[PDB]
């Protein structure tokens, strides 16, 4: 568990069908660095909020996972939840 997981879950829950569509694409739109893994868009559509929270934290790390979440969210042009999510994990 941890604040990263709690806050990512909260964020995903606060996103809508539209935002989750764009997020699920964005998560595999902005090219990821080498080391980590990419959750493909098929996977992301078959997954939901908690399924992502578990995968996106386990498949990376807590800090990197919440960082990714706020990063990709900020790439969506969403800035409110990005900054809040950042502090939700690490105020």
């Amino acid at each position: 568990m941890g604040r990263a997981r709690d806050a990512i879950l909260d964020a995903l829950e606060n996103l809508t069908a539209e935002e989750l569509k764009k997020f699920k694409l964005k998560l595999l739109s902005v090219p990821l660095r080498e080391g980590y893994g990419r959750i493909p868009r098929g996977a992301l559509l078959s997954m939901d909020a908690l399924d992502l929270t578990d995968k996106l934290v386990s498949f990376y790390l807590e800090t990197y996972g919440a960082e990714l979440t706020a990063n990709v969210l900020r790439d969506m042009g969403l800035q409110e939840m990005a900054g809040q999510l950042q502090a939700a994990t690490h105020q």
